[PDB]
């Protein structure tokens, strides 16, 4: 009966799947909400009406409606992030991996996919939870949530499109895991939520939101934090973008009711096809429909919550990758190429700075340019290329995360910080892109343990180390072996601010990750933009 | 009150001692038996009458009366094993190291010193328990027991000198630890007895003896096992040696009562001065007064007990050193020298074989000689030297221990076997002696953690690893980290017989330690001697 489980919403039957010369149980595509279709588009989720009979949970569910990246057709490096199942608004499902035999009450980890709040799928190869549940004896859950306009169209003060419903989808999955994970051998008192990019911002947002805090124990944030410049908009800006979406689709804009009626009448792809038109600027690393600072899911501004300690106080483990900007420059900035080392001219450097800091005035652009230009060597195309990578990564990922870690650490119960800088031996992207946004995920999830993926022995070892750090942290609140001779990952403290490199070489400890540039992005540039 | 403890026999006050930039509590010289003096010489121990007032336990006790090695005066390599306190028949005391602060109920380890059952001291520098109690948070006990004639004069059928009383001293200390270690923060349900050479044989003897089995949980045996050829004698041989001792001292030998009266009248040094005269042969690695196979402490023959599973079934960890014979050849075989590489001539090789296997007839000596001679190179003095080292070590330590491990493993609950082959960088003995009998003890007890002892960084790491293996085994029954990425020490199984090297290089696993030579010593030579 291992594969048959009775839950408070009905029965579900899973399937035995092989992994690494053994087997585990998978429960794929379990519904946790009413399908958010028809007149429920844009609305808060409603929990799934209990069902009669047995739910077949042996195959992955549909993916949510989303923009699909077709920039590099036939290229695995990009297509592996696209939906790999049929897309449907009927998409609020979760997946569970349970070791065999089924443990009594063990650690649970819930993965929240990223993708800028406009894309993402629980079903991607690189999110296959079987290697982690197996190797670490944890119950591994992956949830799903509406993205794009379907998840984040915000007409504040409307009850039909209030904003943040994709975050409420995530919370409802977390609620379901709370009420039902015991029946799978999971301990609901020991749930770790973890996610990368917009998934990592999401995790931070559940740390902040009062209504989410009780639904988990600890948290892991990978290349994302809640205060990221791309991860939220104001109530006014969210409303402006919702109106602009209707303007692009020739909607009645006279009232929220008439606008929403129109938008609910459009086919999903009609919304997706105009999604990027609502952005205020020509930009990179900016996404149209994202969480809104509404005074409900977020009681006050993120900064005031972080300053006053208005968040869940627990343990956190988080970090960034070395070359966070390269993916976004490749797709959106002039001069970059998948087929060449992408030496960037002075003129293209200037254009890239403006795309990268689209909200800045000309003085702010001059400040960024001065901060990142080597005036002893200003026409070095390699330095210009690497400088844009640092601008994009520092502004959008690394310095927001450092701001979050420094503010969080003042009230929290323990912080572990990493810098992932291993370039995979089998990477399909060119060398200049380095250690790319999202490319630690395959190590967290154990893909280098699979012989046919052609990683090296050192990379298999790194992946096992990482999975073990992650799962030991989920279980105890400390990535470290309780009494081992291997080098310890030191706590990050307000005073010494230590972090470790994650790579194949012997562990090195450092302090004050990119502190110089983060003073620029976190203190000086905001002040300059606010003054001028 | 950390240093004041109430025990069932009285109050004891200890002392705070520094260790490795911290501090711990030491309770030194606690009595566990009536002083075995006067008419109690040779008698079974009687437990210590409870005392009024507080016992001062801030300094080491006397050492037992024993032969003192003066072969190399002024040389630390030998003198560090000599008694370092005044010698006295009043010597049955134990020492306790307790971490600070005092734990509630933690793992206990009781050290049993070696020294061939004729020498040994709980107070030696290399037995300083403070580094182990501190570094591993265990309550570390060292006991003491009568040696030489005082502990092992055996007139079977006498009640005044019944034999084995040194083993009964050890048991009474184990009984005291059982009844009283809780008051020190020790868990009496989790006591590991460990010892080297005669201490390791002793440990095996408590595994075998019904009256000892309940007084501990697990056991560690270092370069010694109960079936070692030097570690016991027959009831008849023990009686012959007791009579011969009295013959050397012009005693009435007409009856046990008259013999024992005489021997109890002699000063301790009068007994020590003739101790070696009672041996039947010119020999090395043979000691005069040792445990006796009496039908009481040992219900039947050791071999029959090992075959029938008549022993405590638990977990054991044990092993040997690479060059067990060198110490004994240096002291007792012709051609060996502390001042030279000791190339051994054919004639001296033949003399050494006879000293090493003193019980063998000429055919048995020929068999040993053939087994260990390279007849393609018979006058190679280096090969002859190393061959004697192997003969002495294989016959007296390694092959008896392998016999014990193979018989024990058939009934026990888990076996971990090691081969220690690291030569200390600061060893005071010459190079030819290699990895000497007893020279793993300083690593087990943590001396390489002390900067002024001038070990290398690699040796400090090895010592920490070893202490951790040992203490993790005491606590769990498995030397291994429960879920670590460092290489595992595999169980020794009847079928694959795996063991590890203990040294500074990456862990290597092997099988069937010296199996070829041990078939010779454990099966063939006994058969040949029994036939001829
Ligand atoms: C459970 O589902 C297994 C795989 O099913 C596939 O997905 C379902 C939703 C259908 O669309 C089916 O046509 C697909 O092949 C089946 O192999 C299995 O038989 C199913 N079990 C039961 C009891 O229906
Ligand atoms: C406890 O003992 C400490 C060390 O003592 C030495 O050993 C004792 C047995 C005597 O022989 C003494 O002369 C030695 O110096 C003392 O320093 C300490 O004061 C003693 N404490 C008490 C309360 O007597
Ligand atoms: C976490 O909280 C516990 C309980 O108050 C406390 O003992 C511990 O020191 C805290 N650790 C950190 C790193 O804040
Ligand atoms: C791994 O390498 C082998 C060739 O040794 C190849 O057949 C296989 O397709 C490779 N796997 C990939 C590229 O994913
Ligand atoms: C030790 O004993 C336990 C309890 O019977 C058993 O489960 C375990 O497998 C045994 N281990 C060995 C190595 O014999
Ligand atoms: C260790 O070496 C130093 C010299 O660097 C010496 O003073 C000290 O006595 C040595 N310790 C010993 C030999 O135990
Ligand atoms: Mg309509
Ligand atoms: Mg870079
Ligand atoms: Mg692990
Ligand atoms: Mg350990
Ligand atoms: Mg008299
Ligand atoms: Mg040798
Ligand atoms: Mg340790
Ligand atoms: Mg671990
Ligand atoms: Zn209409
Ligand atoms: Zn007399």
């Amino acid at each position: 009966s291992e594969l048959l489980v009775n839950t408070k919403s009905g029965k579900v039957m899973g399937t035995r799947v092989p992994v690494l010369s053994s087997h585990i149980s998978a429960f794929l595509g379990i519904p946790f909400a009413e399908p958010p279709v028809g007149n429920m588009r844009f609305r808060r989720p409603e929990p799934k009406k209990p069902w009669s009979g047995v739910w077949n949970a042996s195959t992955y569910p549909n993916n949510c409606q989303q923009y699909v990246d077709e920039q590099f057709p036939g290229f695995s490096g990009s297509e592996m992030w696209n939906p790999n199942r049929e897309m449907s608004e009927d998409c609020l499902y979760l997946n569970i991996w349970v070791p065999s035999p089924r443990p009594k009450s063990t650690t649970v980890m819930v993965w929240i996919y990223g993708g800028g709040f406009y894309s993402g799928s629980s079903t991607l190869d690189v999110y296959n939870g079987k290697y982690l549940a197996y190797t670490e004896e944890v119950v591994l859950v992956s949830l799903s949530y509406r993205v794009g306009a379907f998840g984040f169209l915000a007409l504040h003060g409307s009850q039909e499109a209030p904003g943040n419903v994709g975050l409420l989808d995530q919370r409802m999955a977390l609620q379901w895991v709370h009420d039902n994970i015991q029946f799978f051998g999971g301990d609901p008192k020991t749930v770790t939520i973890f996610g990368e990019s917009a998934g990592g911002a999401s995790v931070g947002m559940h740390i902040l939101s009062p209504g989410s805090r009780d639904l988990f124990r600890r948290a892991i944030l990978q290349s994302g934090s809640p205060n990221c410049p791309w991860a939220s908009v104001s109530v006014a800006e969210g409303r402006r973008r919702a109106v602009e979406l209707g303007r692009n689709l020739n909607c009645n804009l006279n009232s929220d009711e008439e606008l929403i009626h129109c938008l609910r009448e459009k086919k999903p792809q009609e919304l997706i096809d105009v999604e990027w038109n609502v952005l205020p600027f020509d930009s990179i690393f900016r996404f149209s429909f994202v969480p809104v600072i509404d005074g409900e899911f977020f009681p006050t501004s993120l900064e005031s919550m972080l300053n006053s300690g208005n968040f869940k106080k627990t343990q956190i483990l988080l970090g960034v990758n070395k070359d966070e900007g390269s993916f976004f420059l490749l797709y959106g900035a002039p001069g970059f190429s998948k087929d060449s080392e992408s030496k960037i001219s002075r003129e293209d450097f200037m254009s890239g700075v403006k795309l990268s800091v689209p909200h800045a005035n000309d003085l702010g652009l001059d400040a960024v340019t001065l901060q990142y230009t080597d005036w002893m060597d200003d026409n070095n195309g390699i330095k210009n290329r690497d400088g844009l990578d640092d601008i994009v990564g520092d502004h959008n990922v690394i310095c927001p995360l450092m701001h979050f870690v420094n503010k969080y650490t003042k009230f929290g119960n323990g912080t572990y910080l990493y810098f992932f800088n291993h370039r995979a031996s089998n990477l399909v992207w060119p060398e200049w892109m380095g250690v790319i946004h999202g490319y630690e995920i395959e190590f967290v999830f154990g893909l280098p343990l699979v012989k046919e993926l052609n990683y090296t022995a050192e990379e298999e070892a790194l992946s096992r180390r990482i999975m073990h750090y992650w799962a030991t942290f989920a279980k105890t609140g400390n990535p470290n072996e309780p009494h081992s001779q291997e080098s310890k990952w030191p706590l990050f403290t307000t005073k010494e601010q230590k972090f470790i490199d994650l790579n194949t070489e012997p562990m090195k400890v450092h302090q004050r990750l990119r502190v110089q540039m983060c003073v620029f992005w976190n203190q000086f540039l905001p002040k300059l933009l606010n003054a001028t």
